[PDB]
C-alpha cells in the first residue's frame, strides 16, 4: 500500500455562497468551491477578488515621503549627482530600474551599483559609499536595501552625502540616521497598505515624484512582488492583475527577449513570473553580479536585450546545473543523517558554491521534511558561510539564538537564515541542534502537513470549470493557489516517463483524467494492480494540436483502502515493535504512558498516524471517536487490553441503591467486614457491586468512610440521582464491552467505517 507523505487537513467550509449569487455572478462550482474555502462568500468580497478597479493610495501618506520627494527634485535642479543602492534580488533589480527611469525623465544624473553578494555581500558597504562621495555622489537612494546599515549611512552622511532609504524588510529597533527612511512598516507612519515590495515602494515613490508613471513600470512592480512572495491582497494585488495585464498585451522589449531565450511564448500569469522570470534575473547576482539583469530590464533595443538575453539564460543554466551537483552531493549526506536519526540537518561540505545555498537547502527541507543548515567549508578563509531552511513547527532564529555561542556571526528569520561559522565548531553545533529538536519532538510534531483547500469531484474537472478558475488569479501569499483532493479514484492507465523514467504518467477514474507526478515514476509497479487511490493536487489545461485537456499535478498519493485487524486476543502478535515510531498506541489512563507511541484516548496525536494500535480498551466510546475522529491511517490494529469485565457483572438498578441507602439510614455507621454479607443479602447484589454503590454515594458525598466504617452525611448536595461521574464511568464501560470485546467484528468495523 502507497503510504501519504503528508497528513492531510481539508477544510470544511461551514459557511456557503448563496444560489443566487452563484448564478447572479456565475460561479461555476470549482471557484465556488474555492471562495468557500477561502470563507470569501458576501457580495463585497467576490467582487474585491473578481474586480479591477485599482488599489491606490497617496504615496504622499509613506515615511519622510514628502520630505524625500523635494530632497531629490532639489539634487536635480543644482546638477547634483545621484546613486541609486539597490540589492540583488529580483525585487532590488526591478526597484533600480523604475528609479533609474524616474530619474531619468526628471532631467537627473542618475548612476546605479548593485552590491555582489560575495565580494561585498547584502546593503550598504564602506567602500562603495566613500567611493561615491569621491566621484562627488551628494545623493544615495537606497532600494531594498538599507534599513539596517546605520553605521555605513551614518559615516557617509557625515562626509556630506545625503542617504535615503527605500526598503519593506523587517524594521529593528533603532532606526538608521539618513536625511529620510521610506518604509510601508516605519513605526512614526500609517499607510494603508504595508506589505509592498521595493518595486512597490520604489512605484509609489515614482507616481508622487511624476504624476503618470510609464505603465513598464506596473509590470516591474509585479515581477518584483510575485519574487519576493509579498502579500498578494490589497495593492500588491491590483498592481499585478496591472502587471501582468502589460506584459501580456504591450510586453517589454526586456521581457519579451527573456521568454525567448526560455523558449516560452504562452500566455504569461504570476507562476511565469515565479517559475520562469523570477528565478532567471536572480540567477545572475547568484553566480555572477546582477548588473546584466538590470541592464537587461532597462534596455529596449531588440538586438542589445536579445544580446543580454542570452548572458542572463547561460547563468539559468549553470544555476540548474550547480544546483545539481550540490544537491546530489547533499542529498547523500542528508541521507545517512536521517538514517542515524538526526532531526536537524546540518551539511557541511567544502567547493560548495555559496549563490545557490538557500536553494539548496530548500530541496532538502521539502525531500526530508526537516530543518536544514547547508554550509560551505572555506578553509582559504576558516569559516563556514551557508543558509538554513526551516519548517514551520520550529523558528530558525530562536534554535539558532540559543546555539549562537558556537555562531559568530547569524541573520535571518523562522523560515530561513544566513550564517557564518568555524570550521571546528560545526560537529559541536549538529549535536546541539538535535538536542532541541529531540526534546521539541515531544512537546510538537514534526510531521509535515499539507492544507487542502477543496474536495473536488470528478464531475467539476470540465475545462470551462478550470479556466474560469483562471478568473480569481492571481494567486500568491495570503492568497494561496488551490490544493484539491480526490478519493476513490482508479487507476486506469499507468506508466513511467522521462529519460530515466522517474516521472509517473496515470489516467484518473471512470472519466480518464489524465494526471502526472513528477520524480515518482517508482511506484508503476505498485499502481499496477487495479486499485483505488486518493489524491491532492493541482488542476491545469495541457494544450496538444490546439486540443486543450484537463490535467492533474499530483503532489501526494494515497491508497483509498482502510485495513481493520482484529488481534482482540492475539496482542502479542503484532507486526511491530512498541517503540516503532512509525505506529501510534492508543491507551487510556489505567496505564502509565511509557513510550512517545503511546497517546492517550481523546489526547490530539498529531503524529502522522497511518498505522494505528486500539491497545487499550476505551473509557467511553465518544473518547475512541475524539482519537479516531484525528484518524488519518491505512491499518488499524485492534487489540483492546482490558484486565477484567463488568458484562453479566451489570449495574445495580435504582431501587436497590435506595435498599441501600435504607440499610445505611437504619444504623447512620457501619462495618461492611462484620455487615456487608447481611447488606448483600437483602440486597440480593453481590460483594463487588456493594463496593460501586458505595463508592457512587462517596463520590456524592452521600456518605463517608473510615477504615471500613461508612457513615452518613446526613443531608447532602442533592447533586443528582446516583447520576455520578462513577456512576457514569461503568455506564461507559459497559457500553464499550458490548460493543467492542463482545460483539462481532463486522458490526465494530461497520462502526469505525461510520466515525472516519
Ligand atoms: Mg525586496
Amino acid at each position: 500500500m502507497i503510504k501519504p507523505k503528508y497528513k492531510w487537513k481539508l477544510t470544511k467550509p461551514a459557511e456557503y455562497i448563496s444560489d443566487e449569487l452563484t448564478s447572479k455572478l456565475k460561479l461555476t462550482p470549482i471557484v465556488k468551491k474555492i471562495l468557500e474555502s477561502k470563507s470569501i462568500i458576501d457580495e463585497q468580497a467576490i467582487e474585491s477578488i473578481i474586480s479591477d478597479t485599482d488599489i491606490n493610495h497617496d504615496a504622499l501618506q509613506l515615511s519622510d515621503m514628502t520630505k524625500t520627494i523635494e530632497r531629490i527634485k532639489r539634487a536635480i535642479a543644482n546638477d547634483e549627482k545621484i546613486l541609486v543602492y539597490g540589492d540583488y534580488d529580483a525585487d532590488g533589480v526591478t526597484a533600480t530600474t523604475i528609479l533609474v527611469i524616474t530619474l531619468q525623465l526628471l532631467g537627473a544624473q542618475v548612476g546605479w551599483h548593485i552590491p555582489n553578494r560575495f565580494t561585498e555581500g547584502y546593503g550598504p558597504n564602506e567602500l562603495a559609499f566613500r567611493n561615491a562621495h569621491d566621484e562627488g555622489i551628494t545623493l544615495i537612494i537606497t532600494v531594498d536595501n538599507g534599513i539596517q546599515g546605520h553605521n555605513e549611512i551614518k559615516m557617509v552622511q557625515d562626509l556630506g552625502v545625503d542617504v535615503i532609504v527605500t526598503d519593506h524588510h523587517e524594521i529593528g529597533s533603532t532606526l538608521p540616521e539618513a536625511y529620510a527612511i521610506v518604509h510601508p512598516m516605519h513605526p512614526s507612519f500609517n499607510y494603508p497598505f504595508q506589505q509592498l515590495c521595493g518595486a512597490g515602494v520604489a512605484y509609489k515613490l515614482a507616481q508622487a515624484l511624476i504624476e503618470n508613471v510609464p505603465d513598464y513600470f506596473k509590470a516591474l512592480v509585479a515581477i518584483g512582488t510575485i519574487a519576493d512572495l509579498v502579500s498578494l491582497t490589497d495593492e500588491n494585488r491590483s498592481l499585478v492583475k496591472q502587471g501582468l495585464k502589460v506584459l501580456n498585451d504591450q510586453c517589454p522589449t526586456s521581457v519579451k527577449a527573456l521568454l525567448k531565450e526560455a523558449g516560452y511564448n504562452d500566455n504569461i500569469d504570476e507562476e511565469t513570473i515565479g517559475f520562469i522570470i523570477g528565478p532567471r534575473l536572480n540567477a545572475v547576482g547568484r553566480l555572477d553580479d546582477a548588473s546584466l539583469a538590470c541592464e537587461l530590464l532597462m534596455t529596449d533595443v531588440e538586438e542589445e536585450a536579445a544580446f543580454l538575453a542570452e548572458q542572463v539564460e547561460h547563468f539559468n543554466r549553470e544555476r540548474k546545473d550547480i544546483v545539481a551537483t550540490i544537491t546530489e552531493e547533499a542529498m547523500a549526506m542528508a541521507e545517512t543523517k536521517v538514517k542515524k536519526g538526526d532531526l536537524f540537518l546540518l551539511l557541511a561540505k567544502e567547493n560548495w558554491h555559496e549563490g545557490v545555498l538557500g536553494i539548496v537547502a530548500s530541496k532538502i527541507v521539502e525531500t526530508f521534511a526537516l530543518p536544514t543548515l547547508i554550509l560551505n567549508i572555506d578553509r582559504e578563509q576558516n569559516h563556514a558561510k551557508g543558509s538554513a531552511r526551516s519548517i514551520d513547527q520550529v523558528s530558525m532564529f530562536e534554535i539558532l539564538s540559543a546555539h549562537q555561542e558556537l555562531i559568530a556571526k547569524f541573520g535571518g528569520h523562522h523560515m530561513a537564515a544566513g550564517m557564518t561559522m568555524d570550521i571546528e565548531n560545526i560537529e559541536s553545533l549538529a549535536e546541539g541542534l538535535n538536542k532541541w529538536m529531540k526534546e521539541l519532538s515531544k512537546t510538537t510534531s514534526l510531521d509535515p502537513v499539507k492544507q487542502v483547500d477543496v474536495l473536488l469531484t470528478e464531475n467539476d474537472i470540465t475545462i470551462k470549470n478550470i479556466r474560469d478558475m483562471n478568473r480569481l488569479r492571481p494567486f500568491g501569499t495570503d492568497f494561496s493557489r488551490p490544493i484539491f483532493e480526490m478519493d476513490d479514484l482508479s487507476v486506469s492507465s499507468v506508466k513511467a516517463i522521462g529519460q530515466q523514467k522517474n516521472h509517473l504518467k496515470l489516467t484518473l477514474g471512470e472519466s480518464n483524467i489524465a494526471a502526472l507526478f513528477w520524480q515518482n515514476g517508482h511506484l508503476e509497479p505498485e499502481l499496477q494492480d487495479e486499485q483505488p487511490i486518493n489524491i491532492l493536487g493541482s488542476v491545469q489545461i495541457n494544450e496538444w494540436n490546439g486540443n486543450q485537456s484537463p490535467q492533474i499535478i499530483i503532489q501526494d498519493i494515497a491508497m483509498n483502502e482502510q485495513q481493520i485487524l482484529d488481534y482482540r486476543s492475539k496482542r502479542k502478535s503484532l507486526p511491530f515493535t512498541e517503540n516503532d515510531e512509525n505506529i501510534v498506541v492508543l491507551i487510556h489512563p489505567k496505564s502509565d504512558k511509557v513510550n512517545a507511541n503511546e497517546y492517550y484516548y481523546g489526547e490530539e496525536i498529531k503524529q502522522q498516524t497511518d498505522k494505528v494500535v486500539l491497545r487499550d480498551l476505551p473509557t467511553s466510546m465518544e473518547d475512541l471517536s475524539n482519537s479516531l475522529q484525528q484518524l488519518q491511517f491505512s491499518q488499524l490494529y485492534i487489540v483492546l487490553q482490558h484486565n477484567h469485565s463488568i458484562y453479566f457483572d451489570g449495574i445495580p438498578n435504582m431501587d436497590i441503591f435506595k435498599k441501600c441507602y435504607k440499610a445505611l439510614i437504619t444504623k447512620q455507621e457501619t462495618n461492611i467486614q462484620k455487615e456487608g454479607m447481611l447488606l448483600c443479602q437483602h440486597l440480593s447484589v453481590k460483594p463487588d457491586t456493594l463496593k460501586f454503590m458505595l463508592k457512587v454515594f462517596l463520590d456524592l458525598k452521600f456518605v463517608t468512610q473510615e477504615d471500613g466504617l461508612i457513615r452518613i452525611n446526613q443531608q447532602p448536595d442533592k447533586r443528582s440521582i446516583d447520576s455520578s461521574k462513577v456512576y457514569q464511568l461503568r455506564q461507559q464501560r459497559m457500553d464499550v464491552e458490548k460493543q467492542l470485546l463482545y460483539q462481532d467484528f463486522s458490526e465494530i468495523k461497520n462502526w469505525i467505517k461510520s466515525q472516519l
